[PDB]
Parts: structure tokens; sequence; C-alpha cells
């Protein structure tokens, strides 16, 4: 990494390598690679990881897909709706649904300030005509399960799993908790 | 019927053909026999219906499949969440999802009084473990269509098509729309 020095710092909500990596001037997969990490998805709350800090030469690809802009207008089977909770931006939601913000806007013309949103507040999901999701039931979460991770093992999204789980915080998840989970969603004909 | 009288009533919202019976003293079936329905379920906002009132000899009966009260404690397969709109009740909820009021409250103890619920609140909705639907995805409203009956159709509940619907007014659906409907939920395994 050509880090000028290390610090051991205490993962805290909102945290991901990306957001670590951008204050610490540090590359994530130097983080996962120093730390061992299994997954560069997965750091848990109030772990400890030593951080090469302000790098000359950070790696941020190595062990990492970073996913591109959505560019779909459209989410294939589900949901019709979507709840808003504590934090969500629009913004953030159609990132999670793998949609243009301005397709999740388009979908909303009953929002007059698309930065002014409440929650509780029910959105419409704009869902890709003829399309399904193949098998939508129960999943029990194992150690380190997330669902960046289930969206893409079962072809589904962030958003469609939040959908259906529309009161479980992603970050709270337990060994053995019951979730909702949609597989192969996808157009058809 | 035995009727004393006919009335001509125009429908309104929240009116079903138990409502009218009760209010006229009538029967559901005698009032589908008289206005010549294809579908008891099925009154449309705004359409006159001849009305046999105060009758000695009120049929509710021949017509329609009455069913009981709930006794399943779980919904197969989704939803996770339900999202409260105006007019909802706990008591009317878990009926569209066919499950007891008890267990919908046993499933949200962070409720605190059932009774004062809040547009816009996200309750829980209780699912079976091993269960799923099998294909959940778009479907577009033909002239007639009603969640009630789709969900005798397709294997479903009411409840599962508004929580994956839950912006749509079931009474407001027209030709063409696309919803999202699941499909042959049940336990697995
Ligand atoms: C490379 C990069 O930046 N990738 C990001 C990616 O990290 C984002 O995904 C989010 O990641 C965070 C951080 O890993 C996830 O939060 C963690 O969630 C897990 C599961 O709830 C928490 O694990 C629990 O931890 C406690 C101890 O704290 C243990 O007791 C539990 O057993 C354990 N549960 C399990 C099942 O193992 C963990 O503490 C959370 N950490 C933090 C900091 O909150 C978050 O869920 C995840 N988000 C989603 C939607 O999956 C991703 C966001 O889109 O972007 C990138 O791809
Ligand atoms: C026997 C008995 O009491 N059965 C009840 C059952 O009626 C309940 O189901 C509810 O029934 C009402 C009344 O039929 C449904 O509301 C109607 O909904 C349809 C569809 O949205 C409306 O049709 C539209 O009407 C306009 C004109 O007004 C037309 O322009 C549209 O084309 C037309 N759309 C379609 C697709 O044809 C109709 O106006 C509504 N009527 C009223 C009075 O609101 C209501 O949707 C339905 N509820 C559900 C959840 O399906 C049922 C409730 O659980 O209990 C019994 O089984
Ligand atoms: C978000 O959507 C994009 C666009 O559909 C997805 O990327 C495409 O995935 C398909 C299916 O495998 C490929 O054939 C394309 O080549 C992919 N790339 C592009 C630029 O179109 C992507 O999979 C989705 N991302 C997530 C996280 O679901
Ligand atoms: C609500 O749930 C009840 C109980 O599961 C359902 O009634 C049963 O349906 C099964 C499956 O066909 C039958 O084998 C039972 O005999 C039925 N009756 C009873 C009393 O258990 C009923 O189908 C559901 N109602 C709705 C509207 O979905
Ligand atoms: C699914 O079909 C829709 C509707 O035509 C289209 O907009 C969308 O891009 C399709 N999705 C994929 C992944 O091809
Ligand atoms: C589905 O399984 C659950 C969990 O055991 C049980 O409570 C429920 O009654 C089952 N449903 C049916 C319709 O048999």
């Amino acid at each position: 990494c050509g880090s000028t020095s290390n610090i051991k710092y205490t993962v805290v909500k909102g945290d991901t390598l990306t957001s670590i990596a951008k204050k610490f001037k540090s590359g994530i997969c130097n983080i996962v690679s120093v730390n061992k990490l299994a997954n560069p998805n997965l750091i848990e709350l109030g772990a400890t990881l030593i951080i090469p800090e302000n790098c000359s030469n950070p790696d941020n690809k190595s062990c990492v897909s970073t996913p591109a802009e959505p560019t779909e207008t459209c989410v294939p089977g589900l949901p019709g709706s979507y709840t808003i909770v504590s934090g969500d931006t629009l913004t953030n939601i159609s990132q999670d649904f793998n949609i243009t913000l301005d397709s999740l806007i388009a979908a909303n013309t009953q929002i007059e300030n698309p930065d002014a949103i409440d929650v509780g507040q029910i959105i419409t999901v704009p869902v890709c005509p003829s399309s399904q999701c193949e098998a939508v039931g129960t999943y029990n979460i194992v150690a380190g399960d997330l669902f960046v991770d289930l969206a893409a093992t079962y072809h589904t999204t962030i958003g469609q799993i939040k959908a259906l789980n529309n009161n479980v915080n992603p970050s709270k998840l337990k060994v053995g908790q019951q979730i909702i989970l949609p597989q192969d969603c996808k157009n058809v004909t």
C-alpha cells in the first residue's frame, strides 16, 4: 500500500471497507490483505481493523468486483412498492434496486421533492413487464450472510430482499434468523 | 326473499354485498339474483342495485362460500412485513392474511396498543418456516378482477397481494394495470 502509518480502527455504524478506505486514504484490498478478511463485503460492528493510512499505492480493485452505475429502468418480478426507513434516500434505494435514480423518480410522480421523503412513506418500484421471480420463500441466515451477497448468489437485488423484509436492518442479522428471499428474478417470454 | 319493499341503491366506498345485505336486512344471494350479478364479490362504485329490503327469508348462503374464522398462525412464503395504510386494522389485516389476530399481535411485540397503529407503520408478518411461493411476477388486471378472487385462483391471500402492491387501493384497479401476483404459496418439505 506504501502507507505512512498503520492505525487500529474500530468499525462503527455505516462503515464499509469503501468508506473506511476513503476516510484513511487506504485501499480496500490492502485492508483485506492485512486483516485476512475472507469477504471484503463483511466487517462486523465493533471489530478492530488494522488500516494502512495515507497509501501512495492503494489497491481498491484486485479483490472486489466494483459494479458500475445502474443502467436499467425497471426491476424484474417484484415488488410493486417499497417503504422508506430511517436513512433511506431515493439515490440509495435506486442503487439497491439496480435501477437509475431517474427511473425511480419517474415511477413516483406523487413525490413533490425527491430529496424530501419521510420514514413510512410508500414508493412505487417500477417492475419490468412480463417478469417474475421463481421461488420466493424462507431462508435462515448463516454466519457471514449479507443482503449484498445473497442478491448475487440468488440472482436478485438488495432492494428486492429489503422490500420483502422491510423492517429488517441488514446490519443486524443474526445466525438462524428467518428472512424472505426471492430467487432467480428475470424477464420471461 | 319475502321483502317488504325494494329500494334502488347506489354503491359507495366500503360497500360489499355483505355490508349492503346487513344494512337493508336483505340477503346476499337475493341481491345477486335480482340484479343478475355474475360475481357476488364484485359490485362497482357508483352502480345502482335493486335491494329487496327487510326480508323474512334472506339467502346469504347459496351463492357464496362463506369462509370461517382464520385458524392458521402463519402465512406461507412471504412477505416478512406489511405497511399500514389508511383504514387498516390489525383485525382486518390478519383476516386478509388468513391468520389469527392473536398470531399477528404476537409477531409484533413492539406495538404497545394493538388498536393504535399509524399509516406508514411497518408490521411483521409471521411467515411459516420452510415455505415458499412458486412464481411471483407481473399480472395485468382484466375486467372484473379483484384481489379476493385472484387469491383463490392463484393459491395465495389478499394480504400477500396487498403487501406486494402496498400502495395500490384494491377498489381502484383499472383494466390493463400491472400488479405483482404471488402464486402457489405453501409449506414445502
Ligand atoms: C467492499 C465494500 O465496500 N463493500 C460494500 C459492502 O460492505 C456493503 O454491504 C454492507 O456491508 C456491511 C458491512 O459488512 C453490512 O453490515 C454488517 O452486517 C452484518 C449482518 O447483519 C453484521 O454482522 C453481524 O455482526 C454481529 C457483530 O457485530 C455478529 O454478532 C453477527 O453474528 C453478524 N451477523 C452475521 C449474519 O454474520 C455486521 O456487524 C454489519 N456491519 C456493519 C458495519 O454494519 C451490511 O449488511 C451490508 N449491506 C447489505 C445491504 O448487505 C454494500 C451495501 O450495498 O456495498 C458494498 O458492496
Ligand atoms: C359477498 C361479499 O360480501 N364479498 C366480499 C367482497 O365483495 C370483498 O371484496 C371487495 O369487494 C369490493 C366490491 O366488489 C371490491 O371493490 C371493487 O373493486 C373493483 C376493482 O378495483 C372496482 O372495480 C372497478 O370499478 C370501476 C367503476 O367503479 C370500473 O371503472 C373499473 O373498471 C373496475 N375495475 C375492474 C378491474 O373491473 C369496484 O368499483 C370496487 N367497488 C367498491 C364498492 O369499492 C374490492 O376490491 C374487494 N376487495 C378485495 C381485497 O378484493 C371481500 C374483501 O375481503 O370480502 C368479501 O369476500
Ligand atoms: C445491474 O444491472 C446491470 C445491467 O443489466 C447488470 O450488468 C449486466 O448483467 C448482464 C447479465 O449477466 C450481463 O450480460 C451484462 O454484460 C452486464 N453488464 C452490463 C454493463 O450490462 C448487473 O449484473 C446488475 N448489477 C447488480 C449488482 O445486480
Ligand atoms: C384459510 O386457512 C384455512 C386453514 O388452513 C383454509 O381452510 C383449509 O384449506 C385446506 C386446503 O385446501 C383444507 O384441506 C381444509 O379442509 C380447509 N379448512 C379448514 C377448516 O382447515 C382456507 O383455505 C384458508 N382460507 C382462505 C380464504 O385462504
Ligand atoms: C426486461 O424487460 C424490460 C421491458 O422491456 C427492459 O426494459 C429491460 O431492460 C429487460 N431487462 C433485461 C435485464 O434485459
Ligand atoms: C405450515 O407449517 C407451519 C409450521 O409448522 C404450520 O404451523 C402450518 O399450519 C402449516 N400450514 C398448513 C396449511 O398446513
